[PDB]
Formats: structure tokens, sequence, C-alpha cells
RNA sequence: GGGGGGUGGAUCGAAUAGAUCACACGGACUCUAAAUUCGUGCAGGCGGGUGAAACUCCCGUACUCCCCGCCA
RNA sequence: GGGGGGUGGAUCGAAUAGAUCACACGGACUCUAAAUUCGUGCAGGCGGGUGAAACUCCCGUACUCCCCGCCA
């Protein structure tokens, strides 16, 4: 049966949020597939309208904000201190992330001028607060931020230009309790993101100390790390720590078991994982 | 009496939340001035640490974030649908706000390159989102968004480069309630950020309509507009509507009686309105 | 940085007066009602090319989407 | 686009083992603690000029803060 989905149709069935099943569908001929298509269309373009009617009359907000609040709260309970830094950082700020004019991401930055630039991460903004907060609060110190970071090659099925990040951290963790802490941290988040299935790829080096990631089979959900760290000095940090970076959208892509990420991102083409040109 | 806080002192009193009162305060000599300063400095620099105590063990979030929520949930009651549109718009889009290479706002924006840039407002994302929902949903359509906007030359005691903006709109307002409505919204939001004495300075020209500004006498908290409006043909909008733009930062600037806005804005120099370089 | 789509519901199209499903409206099927079935309305970004004819093919341009490297 | 500030707690400073208030540690006050007093510790981004001497004045650079227009 040598006639699966057309170039277009396949591509149009993502916008509409087809199950991998329906995607991997194929037919004997064409007139049968071209007709099976519009049978789905209605079915999907229908469902869309209903997810909207909910969102219109009870939920009043995108599935993207459902998470933000659910996560912030879940963390407030672990005593984390949610913060909210600026979104523009300086050329100076970056550099401190040993990222000279020749690092793989200095080419990945949205430059506003000589020394302004949209933040590729939350790290520098937290290193910075850490400085003045360490000096002021007895440890251990737990804070976090959810915020929209930017990256300008990033556009694909799991990658966007402006994505929503949750960087959470604990400054001053007993070097023993350091992994038990990540594992914890992580758990807390998924336990509240509604994900149950996850592996914990423990990456390990010497120059790159210990890298950690939160996996669901193939997909990466978070990248974690700890201190002391080689950057720590340029940020005037002399204490053990741990941090974790989740990519929200990424996660919505699993709590909602969808295929591409742009369904529930900052968009004017969707409103709550629902392509908006439907009828 | 003729010795008022030196330049340097006057400023360092700000960061610390010098009350309006104290910021005048003249002196009968410099010695007694210089001393009452350190007197108050200690006072302020110390209530700061107290504040941060609350922050770190009760609230877990700054005063901006807790407002977004108190504010959103409030509109959720009145059946608004909060959206989350992207912060990067296009040159294309901008034009549509009858901006042009001349409009004093074509200079207010941080350009990402040839055609993209950071949203100086929320309109062209709601105007955009408007298009479809007008189709799929019955009027009225109530939707709002709270998000970071951007301005470039904007850097003063009442303005920022990055301000959190709340823009709320209604599509399909009966021409007659077009006005009554604006008040309803206004009164919804303020009574959510607990604000009483408020003045609705109605501006009006036979050219822009009745451009509205939500104000507490001297300060402006919001600026709204209504349609049908001259832009509408460019956003294919053939319908009466009202809209209102708030700067959250400014609300805190009253709610928390403060003196400037950078105290609770996106910042690495503050944190819940408490200047950070304190001991 | 690159590839590939769509022309404000979309998918075919061997350029079928385009057709098909959707989607509004009215009628009948029925007292209802759903299942129908039927009637009709609803279409093609802008420039240039080809052509008998362009929505359909080429070139450009606008927007907007899917995707590859991204590590979220 | 433009002014004015600060040098990682900060404000005076007429440049002179800076000083003053904070802050940390200890005594003591009291039993202890607070308030409080004493003791000590805690200082000056980087380049160049001037100068007997520079943290203090001048030029310049780095970072950060406040302010005018901003219409949030
Ligand atoms: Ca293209
Ligand atoms: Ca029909
Ligand atoms: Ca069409
Ligand atoms: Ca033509
Ligand atoms: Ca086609
Ligand atoms: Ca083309
Ligand atoms: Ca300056
Ligand atoms: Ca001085
Ligand atoms: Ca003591
Ligand atoms: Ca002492
Ligand atoms: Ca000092
Ligand atoms: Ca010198
Ligand atoms: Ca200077």
């Amino acid at each position: 049966l040598s006639s699966f989905w057309t170039k277009v149709q396949y591509q149009r069935l993502k916008e509409l949020n087809a199950s991998g099943e329906q995607l991997e569908m194929g037919f004997s001929d064409a007139l049968s597939r071209d007709r099976a298509f519009q049978g789905i269309e209605h079915q999907l373009m229908s469902q869309g309208k209903r997810h909207l009617e909910q969102l219109r009359t009870v939920k009043h907000r995108p599935a993207l904000l459902e998470l933000e609040e659910k996560l912030a709260k879940a963390l407030h309970q672990q005593g984390f201190v949610q913060v909210v830094t600026p979104t523009i950082i300086t050329k100076s700020a970056l550099a401190k992330m040993t990222i000279g004019e020749d690092h793989p991401l200095f080419s990945q930055v949205f430059w506003l001028d000589g020394k302004k630039c949209l933040r590729p991460m939350l790290a520098p903004n937290l290193y910075t607060l850490w400085r003045e907060l360490e000096r002021l609060w007895d440890k251990p110190i737990r804070i976090f931020e959810i915020g929209t970071c930017y990256r300008k090659e990033s556009q694909g099925a799991q990658h966007l230009n402006e994505f929503t990040m949750l960087n959470l951290t604990e400054l001053g963790t007993p070097l023993e309790e350091r992994h038990q802490r990540l594992e914890d941290m992580a758990r807390w988040v998924l336990e509240a993101a509604g994900i149950r299935e996850f592996e914990l790829v423990t990456e390990s080096s010497v120059v790159y100390g210990d890298t950690v990631d939160v996996m669901k089979g193939d997909l990466e959900l978070a990248s974690g790390a700890m201190g002391p760290h080689f950057l720590d000095e340029k940020w005037e940090i002399f204490d053990p720590w741990v941090g974790l970076g989740f990519g929200l959208e990424r996660l919505l892509m699993i709590r909602e078991g969808t295929q591409h990420v742009q369904s529930m991102a900052r968009s004017l083409s969707y409103l709550d994982g629902v392509r908006l040109n439907i009828n």
C-alpha cells in the first residue's frame, strides 16, 4: 500500500495535533487517503473547538500558565524563593560564563547593541543575585525563577526562539547531599508537572565536573549541575551548590503527549496547543 | 535651616525606600544632617533585612509576581481569557500600528535585525489573536495578557527599559457601553490591587476618539483606547471594542507607597523592593 | 544557518464552470430529534512570466507554518 | 538622546596612620538577652596626571545606581 500522507497533509496534521498513530498512517491508494484525511480534519478541527470552549469558559488560561503557577507553588512549599530578574543582560554578564567571542553560543545570542543582549539562560542572573544574597542569608539558600529566555538558531520540533525556563537552585548543599538534592529537586518538579516516567542520565567528567539531565527516554527535560564549578570564581562564589534547568514547553509536550513544542508556547498561531486557523 | 540631603545622600536614601516625607527634610547645619542620615540609613537599611525575612520564609515570591496572580485570577472571575503571545514581533506587525519610520515609537524599540524586534506594547498580539477568536467565539470576547514590554530611551523615575504590562481587551462592546465598560475594567483591576482614590481623566479629540488614562491624580496607571478605531481596517477588525494598558510596576508604586518604580521591577539590584547592597 | 509548505478553515487537483470535507443559512426527512438528505451561500497575498484559460505551473516579494543542528 | 552619582554596606571628607554610622567576633551590662558601652576586625575597579602624600582633585576605561523626555 504505497500511498501514505501527502507532503502537505502530513505537515497540516501536526498543526492540528494528530496522534503519532494517525501520522504513521498510510493507505492502499490516494482517493482513500485524501478522504480519510478530511475525516480526521473534522475530528481534530472539532476537538480543537472544544478544548477552546473549556479554556473559554472555565480555565481562562493557556496550558502554559497552568504549569507556571503549579510549579512556582510546588516550589514555594519546598521553601524556594522565587525571584524575577531582567531579561536583558550585558556583554559583560555573558563573558563570566566563559563565553568569549568564540564560544558555540556567542553566535547563539540576540544582540541589542554593543553590550546589551537577550539572556540565553537564567544562570548569570542567579549567580548575580547569589552574590548579594549569600552575604545576607544563612545557608542553605534556595531560590528559583521562571522566565522567557531567547536563542536564535533554536527552531525545530522541540526547540523554539523564545522559550520558558525554570531554573531552580540551592546554594550551600553538603557535598554529600548534592545528588540526593538534584534527584529531589527534579522529583519535586515532575511530581507536580504530572510526569511519572523518567530516567536520570548521570553525565560525568573532570573538566565539566558533573553534568546531569532529566530524561524521558529520548527527550531531555532538564540539565543540572553543581558547584564548586569552574565559573564560580568569576561570579565570586566559594560554596557548594546545585541547580536545574527545565524547559516547560518541553514538559507540556509530555503532560499533553503532543508531538511538536510550538503548540503550547508563546504563540499567535496557537491558543493552548490549538492551531488557530481551524474552523 | 538650609542644608538638604547632599546629592549623594538623597540618592542613597531612595534605594533604601526613604519615605516621601524624609526626602525633603532640611537641616540647621551639616553635622546634624550627616548624622540623622546615618540614623535613618540604619533605620531603612534594617527594615530591609526584616522585609527579606518575610520574603524568604512566608511569601517565597516578590511583590510583582504575587500581583500578576492576584490580578489574573481576578480577571478569570470576570471571564477573561488570559493568553501568552510571543515577545518578539515583526517590522511588518509594527507598521500595522500605523507606526512608520517616523512615529516617535519607531525609535523606542530594540531591533533584533532587519525585520524583528521587541514588542513595545501588547496590542499587535491581541489584535492578532483577535482576528481568529472573533470568528470562532461569540461576542463579547474578553481576553487579557500580562507580559514584559520594552522601550529604549525609556529610563527614568517612572519608566523602565523592561516593564511588565497588563493589557486587557473586549471585542464586541455595544457602542453605548463602550465607556461604562472601561470603568468596569479599571475598577476590576484596581480593586484587585486594592486601590481607592482613582481618577479617570478622559482625554478626547475628533481624531483619536476618547483616549483614556487611568490615574491617581498626578500619576498614570493605565492608558486605554476604544473602537471602532482608525487602525481597525489594518487589523481587519470591524467591531466596537475597548482596551486598557496597565504597568504593574506602577501599581506597586502606589500599593507600596514607594517613590520610584525600579524597586519591584525586573532587577538584579533589588528584590521585593529592597535594595540589595545593604548590610 | 539551511530545507520544505500554506495563501487568513483546509485537502486534492491530469489549469474538471475547479472539485471534496468543513463551516454558516433555509427546507424537508419527523409532530419531536438525531440520523440524514437537499438547496444555496463561502475561495483564492502583491508583482511579473507562461498559457486558449491560472487558484492550480515558473520567477520574485509579503506574511505565516512544518522541519534538520540546537540541549530546555 | 542627554545630565548626575557610587566603587561591591554606605555617608562625610579641608588629601595626610581618614573619620562616622552599619556589620561581624569578644568582653562587660545583666543571670542571660535586648537596648547599651568597651575592645578589636572590616576599606578604597583598572590605567595615566597632578601632588610631600591620593580612597579623597583632574583625564580616561569597567561595572552599577539615580534622574529629565518618557505617556505603563
Ligand atoms: Ca521559505
Ligand atoms: Ca454540500
Ligand atoms: Ca482557500
Ligand atoms: Ca498572475
Ligand atoms: Ca496545491
Ligand atoms: Ca513563491
Ligand atoms: Ca554615566
Ligand atoms: Ca566625596
Ligand atoms: Ca554584640
Ligand atoms: Ca565598635
Ligand atoms: Ca567602601
Ligand atoms: Ca592612581
Ligand atoms: Ca570618572
